């Protein structure tokens, strides 16, 4: 669905200093932009 890399590409910040925090923020960040 979406290489490692692309991850940060996705992301648009640091997926390292970002996945320092729970999945749970991530629910909101894929509603930002992504749709599911």
């Amino acid at each position: 669905m979406l290489s490692d890399e692309d991850f940060k590409a996705v992301f648009g910040m640091t997926r390292s200093a970002f996945a320092n925090l729970p999945l749970w923020k991530q629910q909101n960040l894929k509603k930002e932009k992504l749709l599911f």
